[PDB]
């Protein structure tokens, strides 16, 4: 079955945390579709290309990872980076 972890802004650290809340859950399915999962609801959000294409086929239920993704402090206008939890999620892949 799709391996699930659980990531904490401890683990992580503030600088690089991407989301409003501390701890988020990561996965990767079949496919190498990586998303994001919120610990109290089980809602998904589409972390890389392959799994926005899943929401888009309508094959995954999910929400723009903006919903929780937070905006970046050091940079102005954007959104903190998922490539830290992106390269986190890939090694969930089988």
């Amino acid at each position: 079955a799709p391996q699930v972890i659980t990531v904490s802004r401890f683990e992580v650290g503030k600088d690089k945390w991407a989301f409003n809340r501390e701890e988020v859950m990561l996965t990767c399915r079949p496919g190498n579709a990586l998303y994001v999962i919120n610990p109290s609801t089980l809602v998904q959000y589409p972390l890389n290309d392959i799994a926005q294409k899943e929401v888009a086929s309508g094959k995954t239920n999910a929400q723009p990872i903006s919903v929780i993704q937070i905006d970046d402090p050091n940079n102005p206008g954007e959104k903190m980076s998922l490539a830290p939890f992106i390269e986190r999620a890939e090694k969930l892949c089988v």
